[PDB]
């Protein structure tokens, strides 16, 4: 339980699941994937309402302070972020958020181990021990979730997103499970889980 203290209460909070490229949220810093917007100047995000959005437009071309839990890190910082409607893209933001709890999403990732050569895994690029497996084209909240996945996708194309420690960020991986394949298991990687196989916490000093 000795989590950050989320001043205002409660675990929930917009999830950062896309950020525009050159995005007022790119130039903030947001984080696809670990970030969660928990307030703005200083107003709780704790419910699913238009709250956030109204306070950007009111704010537009203005710097608005953000304060953001990372599922990475596991720590709140504070950012500025200049909401603005001239940048080419959609939305004053240029983010897509859903609204759900942090609580425990840290733990919601699956190490890639040692990749076999020629597997499912290699040819769809996964790196051994730098690569953590950590979305899908489905919520993924359980450790059986991305092998569910793998077992209903035996011999199909199934989308993942995995963070990478030598880039840190996250790319799409697209791979197909053979169980026919002629080495180990259908991915031909081994999957590391739980307290010792979750991302790094300090990606900077
Ligand atoms: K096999």
């Amino acid at each position: 339980s000795q989590s950050v203290e989320i001043p205002g209460g409660g675990t929930e909070g917009y999830h950062v699941l896309r950020v525009q490229e050159n995005s007022p949220g790119h130039r903030a810093g947001l984080e696809p994937f670990f970030d969660f917007i928990v307030s703005i100047n200083g107003s709780r995000l704790n419910k699913d309402n238009d709250t956030l959005k109204d306070l950007l437009k009111a704010n537009v071309e203005k710097p608005v302070k953000m304060l953001i839990y990372s599922s990475k890190t596991l720590e709140l910082r504070e950012t500025s972020v200049t909401p603005s409607n001239l940048w080419g893209g959609q939305g004053l933001l240029g983010v897509s958020i859903r609204f759900c709890s942090f609580d425990g999403a840290n733990e919601n990732v699956w190490h890639v181990l040692e990749v076999e050569s020629n597997s499912p895994a290699a040819l769809a690029g996964l790196r051994p021990h730098s690569d953590y497996i950590i979305g899908a084209d489905t919520v993924m909240n359980e450790s059986e979730d991305l092998f569910s996945l793998i077992e209903t996708h035996e011999a199909k194309p199934l989308k993942l997103y995995v963070y990478n420690t030598d880039t840190d960020n996250c790319r799409e991986v697209i791979i197909t499970p053979n169980s026919a394949w002629g080495g180990e298991g259908d991915l031909g990687c081994g999957i590391g889980y739980g307290y010792l196989h979750r991302i790094p916490t300090r990606p900077f000093e």
